[PDB]
């Protein structure tokens, strides 16, 4: 559960830090035979290749099982001001594994394999902070940063992934290019 609170979002229906879809694994493999958050991180690892897995964002945009583009967040809402210290802030800690990314626009900013052990404790009562965060492209029209998160978690012995996702609307100084 999470979302990024700095820069702060905008939200649709509901503030939330609900995950959008919760579904089983898309890859057909060893999720359940395998333990712990580092088993699900190598299975993940293990069948990314033969899935042509490229980025979070490559496998949610378009894809229908994804469910809504930009979750319960607003890309229409009132944008916000970038962080001025390379970060961006989730409302929580980070406590499922898996990986997440942040774009602005077009640009992958950040990308880590596990969320989880780079960018917290592993408690959600830690806040994780995500860094390095370059706005500078920002600056010639704002800008939409898209937030991806791929979470694995067992429920019940069953692996599922859940995804998150956040579109936060920023401002800009310039004129767009
Ligand atoms: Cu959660």
């Amino acid at each position: 559960h999470g979302y990024i609170a700095k820069p702060a979002p905008s939200w649709k229906a509901s503030k939330t830090n609900n995950w959008v879809v919760e579904i089983e694994p898309q890859w057909k493999g060893g999720w359940d035979e395998s333990k712990g958050d580092e088993g699900l991180l190598a299975t993940f690892k293990e069948l990314a290749p033969k899935n042509n897995f490229k980025d979070v964002r490559s496998l949610m945009d378009g894809n229908p099982v994804f469910g809504e583009e930009c979750g319960f967040t607003d890309p229409k809402g009132k944008p916000s001001e970038p962080p001025s210290d390379g970060t961006a802030t989730f409302s929580r800690g980070i406590v499922h594994a898996g990986p997440c990314e942040i774009w602005l626009d077009d640009k992958m900013v950040l990308q880590n394999d596990d969320c989880q052990s780079a960018y917290g404790d592993g408690t959600q009562q830690t806040i994780a902070v995500f860094k390095p965060v370059d706005y500078s492209s920002c600056a010639a029209g704002g800008c939409m940063l898209r937030f991806y998160w791929l979470a694995l978690q067992r429920l019940k012995g069953k692996t599922v992934w859940q995804a998150y996702k956040n579109c936060i609307p920023l401002t800009g100084w310039s004129h767009p290019q």
